């Protein structure tokens, strides 16, 4: 099915009634409008918006009685830098801009793609990190 | 006078007991290990730093009985954008990183030179700032 507008948007997963089958999408295809991937239960979906709102994670493309077909991006390794102070947040983040790494700031945490050439870079900063794997929740500004 | 190493490092100019007759220079010239210029009272002084030590905003390049000739930067224009939390300060100072602009992250503000083209990016990050005149008091790292 050729989806050309968002019918809604998941508030809280946990809470939602409705099976939700996913299409599961790469962290850039959040700025993209134009995509097309099959979803995890099977359903082949072209994704052509025909506006210029950007997709956001958990945005519903589809709505049937019992089933939301909705996006996400993957599930992939990542560095959860973790600053302890104002001025390490500051730092940090500055160096991955200077370096145009992609990234997301949220709260008091910088998530970035696990990049070997980038730990020594945090290192040097002093900040504190940890390795994980996590989906990329928003898309990435630029 | 040629210096060709520091002295000493004035920790606390209040408690300073000795005349310091400063040789202001520019935020940049905080990198470099060879320039010249006169002090405040008028010396001519050219510092060829014989080692790779950074000069450091309040290093003492001369000692007498009663006065040091000491090094500081000039009193300069700048916009002191203070981010209310770990988020906007991660933020901002990625933006800043990412258009390479020179600045100093102390503590929970950021210091950059007054730039027009640059309150339109503070305030599409939503971070309050204010403008002020300040000497920047760390060597630009990089
Ligand atoms: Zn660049």
């Amino acid at each position: 099915m050729v989806i050309t507008k968002i019918v809604g948007h998941i508030d809280d997963l946990s809470h939602q009634i409705k099976k939700v089958d996913w299409l599961e999408v790469e962290w850039e295809d959040l700025n993209k409008r134009i995509l097309r991937k099959e979803t995890e239960n099977g359903t082949d979906i072209a994704i052509k918006l025909e506006n210029s709102g950007t997709l956001r994670y958990g945005d519903v493309l589809y709505e049937s009685d019992d089933t939301l077909i909705a996006i996400r991006t993957k599930l992939e390794k990542v560095y959860v830098i973790k600053p302890q102070t104002m001025q390490e947040m500051g730092k940090m983040a500055f160096e991955i801009g200077n370096r145009h790494t992609m990234c997301i700031i949220e709260d008091d945490e910088i998530l970035v793609r696990y990049d070997k050439t980038l730990e020594k870079l945090i290192d040097e900063v002093g900040v504190s990190y940890e390795q994980s794997e996590r989906r990329f929740k928003e898309p990435f500004k630029y």
